[PDB]
Order: C-alpha cells, then structure tokens, then sequence
C-alpha cells in the first residue's frame, strides 16, 4: 500500500542527501570536516541508488575530490 512511496522516498533520500553534500561545501568551503560531511553525504546518497547514473558519477567524482583533499594534504599541508 505504499511500495511506490517507499520507491520515490528511497529516490528522493538520494537527491536531499547528495543536496546537502553539494550545499555544503556552496556554504562553507573547504576544512577537515569535508572528509566526512561529503563521505557521509554523497556515499548515503549511494546507500539508495548506484545505476542512476548522475548520482553516483558525483560520489565517484566526489571520490576523486576525497582524492584530492589528500593530494592537497601531498600538495599544500605536507609541503607549505
């Protein structure tokens, strides 16, 4: 009686959390917090959907933006 609201609400967790990940880092920037606010965020909008393609393409390049907060750490805090 509520599988198809389930289905939708399962879709739009996906949206509202990747929203946040994406607001986050519009309304701060950067600082060590990111590691987990954007892991957490863009991986629980994964927790919902990986074969909608846009929504993990932006965890994947958010992967590759975990990456480089590490490279930063090899290019500006090991290294300024």
């Amino acid at each position: 009686e509520d599988q198809q609201h389930k289905q939708e609400l399962h879709k739009l967790m996906a949206r509202c959390f990747l929203k946040l990940g994406e607001w986050q880092l519009n309304l701060q920037g950067i600082n060590e917090s990111t590691i987990p606010k954007v892991l957490q965020y863009y991986s629980a909008a994964t927790e919902h959907d990986r074969s909608w393609y846009k929504a993990w393409h932006a965890w994947a390049v958010m992967n590759f933006e975990a990456v480089l907060h590490y490279k930063h750490q090899n290019q500006a805090r090991d290294e300024k």
